[PDB]
């Protein structure tokens, strides 16, 4: 063949060296992020619980034992301590980031150490929305949304001061105190001007802090409201990256409908995984505003 | 202030009087119960300096 | 050569003079350059083995290919 076009690829997730009009990506200049990149907030609200299986087996205390007005001489009666088992278990989080080895020599030869970040964050989001918002085909069926459907423990309507009082009430009818408001950035329209029960000098709603979510599937008239120390995570597995130069990949296939073979076409992959866990230690802690 | 700790849902929206910011009322501390037998509706105060208590026997 | 390509440039016009009297005006002239450029191309082989052959028939094989 002796066929010297670059290699057309699908879904075209490989990076490349050179574009199919012949401009060689020589002199390229590194990449500045336009933001900051996200934490996870699951790991800002939650409680952390040391893992080191991938699944865990919890205690919590359930009742108190009571005590009693004795007369002297009077029979001191008993009573009993009771406690309530729990468990949680992890699953695998992973991506892996194709290149051509010109790529990685000429036009980037740090690629693989500038995306390490970027990777973190790509599993700090796909985490939070898999727990928080039940999004992303989660795999826990435990999540914050699954709960408030299971007990129904919606408002309805629009930020009203007295709805935003009634969300919080609707957690103190159950004795929890609320911990922190999750809220959609863009929905500060509306929280600004009711009357005033927010400040956007701390980004606190009632006094209690307000964490944005930054993603597309928490709308504009949404308002989620819980106890967060009732979520708890775990991480069996801190971030492992892996650099393979010959493994085939299955998932990306050349322009004719063969696989991805690395060593044949001289590529370059980095694979990245991790495990992460999730649990709801009261299901009755988070109530949420939606509009009607 | 004694209060159940349910009835800011009352506290919160009048005119404020209230804050949360430290949980007081008209600058007096509100102290929170935390039993089924103060209701919602209800609420105490007084000069707690005239309430006198000892302990014979620590436990 | 560092990268998969390289910029040359030469010149291509060099200026003028001139004859001029005493107290007459003296006037300009002008230099030009031109470019040029090249590109790599890669060239390659694969060479399999059966692993008995390298232990049983040719051991040296690839350092004499």
């Amino acid at each position: 063949s002796n066929n010297v076009k670059p290699q057309v690829f699908n879904p075209d997730n490989v990076m490349m060296h050179e574009k199919k009009d012949g401009t060689l990506m020589n002199e390229f200049t590194t990449p500045i992020l336009q933001e900051v990149m996200e934490n996870s907030k699951i790991m800002q609200l939650g409680k952390y619980e040391p893992m080191e299986g991938t699944e865990k087996k919890f205690t919590f205390w359930a009742d108190k034992p009571g005590a009693y007005w004795v007369g002297e001489g009077q029979k001191i009666e008993t009573s009993k301590a009771t406690w309530v088992n729990a468990t949680m278990r992890a699953f695998k989080l992973g991506v892996i980031l194709p290149v051509t080895k010109e790529f990685l020599n000429y036009t980037y030869s740090q690629f693989f150490e500038e995306m390490k970040p970027m990777i973190a964050e790509a599993f700090y989001k796909k985490f939070d929305e898999a727990g928080i918002l039940n999004q992303g085909n989660n795999p826990f069926g435990k999540s914050i949304a699954q709960s408030i459907e299971k007990t129904n423990k919606v408002i309805k309507g629009d930020f009203t001061q007295d709805n935003i009082i009634d969300l919080e009430a609707l957690l103190e009818d159950d004795e929890l105190e609320a911990n922190a408001f999750i809220s959609k950035t863009q929905n500060r329209s509306l929280l600004r001007k009711i009357v005033r029960i927010y400040d956007r000098n701390s980004d606190s709603l009632d006094g209690l802090p307000v964490v944005n979510l930054k993603s597309s599937n928490l709308k504009r008239g949404e308002l989620i409201t819980g106890d967060f120390d009732k979520l708890i995570y775990g991480i069996p597995q801190l971030i492992e990256y892996k650099i393979d130069e010959t493994a085939q990949l299955s998932t990306v296939k050349n322009e004719d409908g063969t696989p991805v073979n690395l060593f044949e076409q001289d590529m370059v992959a980095l694979r990245a995984t991790m495990h992460v866990a999730l649990h709801i230690a009261d299901d009755k802690a988070f109530a949420k505003l939606v509009p009607a």
